């Protein structure tokens, strides 16, 4: 029983954190085999920020200007180049703890476990999401950049997300491994600002799915509704539309527990209308939507 | 900027779980050196020493990833059964044994079958109990805190609570709370909350950009623990206020102004408002964690 934030087990990811200096900056890089990756703005000033030429600012550096620490140990460049907004460091030493890996690109949505590292060396581990703003509400400082997000399926570690700014708001944004931001951002000191955010509907429907498997179902009501009513009703709420995936995904879910996906929209549909008159669903007072359907699967009973 | 539950990085901990056991039953053992530390109910109005005495070295079956560990040795301390192995765990980290008091948190490394599964944070509760996240083969899964290298162990998962909260031990096997290690009616005891995580809590939402909770008022602390009484919160004491001493100063907010703060928020609510995207006010994060979390402090 109980329902927490779970994060994955950071061990496999903390043996391939390191530091990597150029110049003036120091960020976290993510050594993996023969390759370190690290945010490509550790090249640049903050004066070089607001419109930098990356290739420009690249083709002046030598293999000799990184300087990439893996705990109390020097590891020597070889080699550089730049995918996306990726810097990606040939060193001579292969990681030996290189755990199996794969790079995956997450959708909106889609949850992952953070190692916050700050000069390579891991300080926490903490679970979130992907908005469908494309921001992830993260906790980072200054030197956190690099740090990564990953799943663990198995024996091995899908490393889907690097850390590469905050905005404004306090949310953060990033790239996938290979260089590619999540959203409309550049590593640019613009004027870029998230768009406005809504809560991931799928997840919320997944969370009371995970309450009525715990024992219990005071939300629940004696009706349903169809997907076009719940979405019309939903999006009053600035919650995102659920669409015929997210249904198909939640059928494990309604099987289990015996009540319908629109049965279960309805019960929302009165959540968002009434509140929770003092009540809370699994320890909160508010809706919670940083649970898929697959992380509920996970964490919770398969009986009830 | 941002505030999330954080729990410490578990890779010292992961290299030390591994699978006991004893006839029927399997559970979550930890490796240190030559000893595995379990829970004694493996062997399960049990007598124990008289259930122990019954079973030999090689009834308990030990195994590290794909290997088995051999026993050579066994005894009891408490309610933690001390399991001597042939192999010394190479990835034994720098540790210690400690005691936790309630208001403390820590790291929980949830394992079924001496495989990690995740990691969560949260607090020993007034009461004693956990509020964790735990299923069937969840036992002799730990808690525990990192301070630079040194991981300190401080918990040990036995069992459920008939509410879904969860009991344990030490690593030197004596329970957290009035519970005992066998099927008999056990609740646990009415719940308060942790006054000076919540004022903790409330100094990290300044910290992060959010002030409309603050006033002009103060409160004497005789004044603020007659009114935190009323609400089922625990007293706040000097040290309490000695331990917020440092958030205070960062902040430029007294303890005592703060109180002033929680107070109102108990007697008016929230109006509609959150704090750090909270509806309820926050126990589970003590000035420390606050503090490491606010100025990113590695292992
Ligand atoms: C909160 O201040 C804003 C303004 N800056 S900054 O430090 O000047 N800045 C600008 C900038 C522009 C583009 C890119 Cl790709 C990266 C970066 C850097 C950045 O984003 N670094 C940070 C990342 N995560 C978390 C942080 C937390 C605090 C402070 C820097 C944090 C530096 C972040
Ligand atoms: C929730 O059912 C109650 C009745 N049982 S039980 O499974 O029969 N039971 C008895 C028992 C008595 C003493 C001790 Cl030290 C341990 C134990 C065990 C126990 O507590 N193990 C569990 C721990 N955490 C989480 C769990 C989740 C589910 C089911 C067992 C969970 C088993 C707990
Ligand atoms: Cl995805």
């Amino acid at each position: 029983s109980g329902f927490r934030k779970m994060a994955f087990p950071s061990g496999k990811v903390e043996g391939c954190m390191v530091q990597v200096t150029c110049g003036t900056t120091t960020l976290n890089g993510l050594w993996l085999d023969d390759v370190v990756y690290c945010p490509r703005h550790v090249i640049c000033t903050s004066e070089d920020m607001l419109n930098p030429n990356y290739e420009d600012l690249l083709i002046r550096k030598s293999n000799h200007n990184f300087l990439v620490q893996a705990g109390n140990v020097q590891l020597r460049v070889i080699g550089h180049s730049m995918q996306n907004c990726v810097l990606k460091l040939k060193v001579d030493t292969a990681n030996p703890k290189t755990p199996k890996y794969k790079f995956v690109r997450i959708q909106p949505g889609q949850t992952f476990s953070v190692l916050a590292c700050y000069n390579g060396s891991p300080s926490g581990v903490y679970q979130c999401a992907m908005r469908p703003n494309f921001t992830i509400k993260g906790s980072f400082l200054n030197g956190s950049c690099g740090s990564v997000g990953f799943n663990i399926d198995y024996d091995c570690v899908s490393f889907c997300y690097m850390h590469h700014m905050e905005l404004p708001t306090g949310v953060h944004a990033g790239t996938d491994l290979e260089g590619n931001f999540y959203g409309p951002f550049v590593d640019r000191q613009t004027a870029q600002a998230a768009g406005t955010d809504t809560t991931i509907t799928v997840n919320v429907l997944a969370w009371l799915y995970a309450a009525v498997i715990n024992g219990d179902r005071w939300f629940l009501n004696r009706f349903t509704t169809t997907l076009n009513d719940f979405n019309l009703v939903a999006m009053k709420y600035n919650y995102e539309p659920l669409t015929q995936d997210h249904v198909d995904i939640l059928g494990p879910l309604s099987a289990q527990t015996g009540i319908a996906v629109l049965d279960m929209c309805a019960s929302l549909k009165e959540l968002l209308q009434n509140g929770m008159n003092g009540r809370t669903i699994l320890g909160s007072a508010l809706l919670e939507d940083e649970f898929t359907p697959f992380d509920v699967v996970r964490q919770c009973s398969g009986v009830t």
